[PDB]
């Protein structure tokens, strides 16, 4: 079956880190949207603008919104991602056919919108050379953060080659997690993102989302669904391109 | 010997476009700058704030104005970067130890800075699905284009893998050619621009600077040396990367 897929990339990334998984996934005959989140990839507004995830995940919502009824989609989110899919999914859950966690946050219902994230933090406490500023949106105090170079290449693209690496160092821009304004959002609900398929998909290679977290997550909330792509690192899009495919492609065979 | 090459990509596009070149570059042990014009790339500036081809290139000025004394550099322009390198050269001819261009325009100091512009268009007037528009600035009315998604294909990345392709699509943006404000402004100096080496490098498998367009600009304006490269496409620097190192590790060798 097709299916139209659409991937939702991590913060201080873009619509290019998907630009080996989409033309793939064409290959198999569906449909695909790789978007630019706000102040994402060649999006016009800088983060200073965005006050909240949600702010953040203003494309994705314009997009859902835009889609005619009837019309279902596979969700894709990498790393972050997993809340804009949460979020997208408490106002257009009857939109979502599924959506696939790619070495990603997987959020909860019974607990803070932060709480995935404070684990990570947690677990992973130290970013390297990634440089952090502050800045204020909507009366708070946000913590913007560019990612280290050195951060990027011996934990993000651990096995990505020098050209993918390259494009990492030219196209990432500043970001942030939003974590204290998460922390006092409302809990997603049961109702909306609580009802949505998920399949969780990762790979025990992660240099940065590390098995004692993933696994964490996955005993936290059960996944409909889990793969586990053997080998490859935290940008699986990149270095399993074609294993993701063949799970993409399994998912679309089975949720519709 | 080592040189410091600084790369200049064409309009539509951004630093992106030398991901593979860079790192190549470097490996050979070169210092390499790979900068994103105005409004280009993560340039935060949108093309509707630009007025003229000056005004474009304030990223590349800038960062030769940085450069200490008796620094030089290799400017590298591909298609239309030609005229960054004219605009810089007439403003730091002593920081340029040479210019490489890549299928790139070959603006003189006879002629207006249109002159080669204009008879691009008379080469290669169809630019298939191109989107246009307009917008005012500083008084005068100017041309914006979008590259179309066929013309990329066929004419620019003729050779590119479909991963290449699809970052093009993802990263291309909105330009300008500045066609009619070239036209009117002063021309190019023969004391700067004049002056400096100049290296021209292409392939007469080029499917928009068609072989007759860039044999004209070479017997317009003499080259101080000419590279033709066999096979690939417009964008040797993803078709022919290797090769394209080796001629510039040449240039490294013979001018400083
Ligand atoms: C480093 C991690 C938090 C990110 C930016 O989401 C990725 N990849
Ligand atoms: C199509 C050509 C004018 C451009 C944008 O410079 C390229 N490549």
């Amino acid at each position: 079956a097709f299916a139209h897929f659409v991937l939702i990339h991590t913060i201080c990334h873009g619509a290019w880190i998907w630009h080996k998984l989409k033309p793939l996934l064409e290959a198999l005959g569906h449909k695909v949207t790789a978007l630019d989140l706000a102040a994402s990839g060649v999006d016009p507004r800088q983060i200073e603008e965005i006050g909240s995830f949600d702010e953040y995940s203003e494309p994705l919502l314009t997009f859902l919104e835009a889609l005619p009824p009837g019309e279902k989609v596979i969700l894709v989110g990498e790393s972050c991602g997993g809340l804009n899919i949460a979020i997208a999914a408490d106002k257009y859950c009857e939109k979502i056919a599924a959506a696939v966690f790619h070495n990603s946050v997987l959020p909860d219902t019974e607990h803070c919108p932060s709480y995935v994230v404070d684990k990570l933090m947690e677990v992973f406490p130290d970013w390297k050379d990634t440089t952090y500023f502050t800045y204020t949106k909507d009366g708070k105090e946000i913590t913007g953060l560019k990612l280290g170079f050195t951060l990027l290449r011996e934990n993000l693209y651990t096995l990505c080659g020098p050209e993918e690496y390259e494009l990492a160092k030219m196209l990432t821009r500043k970001g942030s997690l939003f974590q204290n304004i998460l922390a006092k959002r409302p809990f997603f609900t049961k109702e909306g993102y609580g009802s949505i398929k998920k399949i969780y998909v990762w790979t025990d290679q992660d240099e940065i989302f590390l098995p004692e977290f993933q696994l964490w997550q996955i005993e936290n909330y059960k996944p409909d669904k889990v793969y586990k792509v053997e080998g490859g690192d935290h940008k699986l899009q990149l270095t399993k391109t074609k294993e993701i495919a063949e799970i993409l492609q399994e998912v679309a065979d089975t949720y519709n």
